[PDB]
């Protein structure tokens, strides 16, 4: 899990909180933190370095150090890992959800926003979703180009900490009307 120290700060600010913007704005640091977690975990399975939210044109220096960054036609998205391989550029986004609603409308974005520059380049660039499932712990990549290179993956972690102080929270803030009916 989370270190303890990163546990205190969310123990000490759910019992500080008297307000549903300050208890909302928690809730949301959890989704992050939970995400972020998932992440670290996710890099050291990959055996790949951790990274988060990574400017595009960063990744094309990276992989191709002769492109001129004030002129090449690149798109504007922070995707939160990548790994190139045999001339193939993976775009990988850590997910931690029950649903796959995010893991398309993010697929759906890269997707579309990476085709004109995969042409350009001649490297074709796979858009890989990496989410778990927080209930029952389970790995679903759409990009079964990822899968031949990382056959089967273990991440094996938790999420109870995330369970408790949300479920903390919500019992807290559990008739705070404009809390219960707030959103990020
Ligand atoms: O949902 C994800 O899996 C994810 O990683 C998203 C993000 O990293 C952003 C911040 C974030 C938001 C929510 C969570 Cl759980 C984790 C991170 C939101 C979208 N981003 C929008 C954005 C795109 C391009 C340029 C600026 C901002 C900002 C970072
Ligand atoms: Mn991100
Ligand atoms: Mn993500």
């Amino acid at each position: 899990g989370m270190d303890y120290q990163e546990y205190q700060q969310f123990l000490a600010r759910i019992n500080t909180a008297r307000d549903a913007c300050v208890a909302k704005d928690i809730d949301v640091d959890l989704l992050m933190a939970r995400h972020d977690y998932f992440g670290r975990e996710l890099c050291k399975s990959l055996n790949i370095e951790y990274r988060n939210d990574v400017p595009f044109i960063d990744i094309i220096l990276d992989i191709r150090p002769e492109v001129d960054p004030l002129t090449i036609d690149a798109p504007h998205i922070t995707p939160d890992n990548y790994l190139y391989i045999n001339n193939v550029l993976y775009i990988i986004d850590y997910k931690v959800s029950v649903s796959n609603e995010s893991s398309v409308i993010t697929y759906d974005k890269y997707y579309e926003l990476t085709r004109d520059i995969s042409d350009r380049l001649s490297i074709p660039i796979e858009i890989v979703i990496i989410r778990i499932d927080p209930v029952s712990r389970d790995l679903h990549i759409n990009s079964d180009r990822f899968k031949e290179l990382y056959p089967t993956i273990v991440v094996d972690i938790n999420f109870n900490q995330f369970f408790d102080l949300k479920q903390l929270l919500y019992e807290k803030f559990g008739d705070d009307e404009e809390f219960l009916l707030k959103v990020a």
